[PDB]
């Protein structure tokens, strides 16, 4: 999907801009302006940033696309929800900010990447089935 590219790219540069980074690296306005409401409700609270998600994956140019999915799989555990999609978004943007921190700024568009394969691949077919992207925007603010 290159909807789906939009929506991961949209995410991460909002979060990146947000909290002070660079977003050169690299949907609806509404289904957009939903997930950016959606994650900003999600990190107030859980201000973690994913630290153990974190841990097990700890991103370098060495990793492959396989690790992210093991890792980015725990946060569904009990299948998908909306909330956990969020985390998903929000998960990829902790990624980000950790790489630019790390003086990786060249991983920010391979995470972008994998986000949309696993969004495909993954989440894609839960949101087919409960309504598509706009019960997110129904959802969330």
């Amino acid at each position: 999907s290159q909807s789906n590219r939009e929506l991961v790219v949209d995410f991460l540069s909002y979060k990146l801009s947000q909290k002070g980074y660079s977003w050169s690296q690299f949907p609806m306005a509404a289904v957009k302006q939903a997930l950016r409401e959606a994650g900003d409700e999600f990190e107030l609270r859980y201000r973690r940033a994913f630290s153990d998600l974190t841990s097990q994956l700890h991103i370098t140019p060495g990793t492959a696309y396989q690790s992210f999915e093991q890792v980015v799989n725990e946060l569904f555990r009990d299948g998908v929800n909306a909330g956990r999609i969020v985390a998903f978004f929000s998960f990829g943007g902790a990624l980000c900010v950790e790489s630019v921190d790390k003086e990786m700024q060249v991983l920010v568009s391979r995470i972008a990447a994998w986000m949309a394969t696993y969004l495909n691949d993954h989440l894609e077919p839960w949101i087919q089935e409960n309504g598509g992207w706009d019960t997110f925007v129904e959802l969330y603010g």
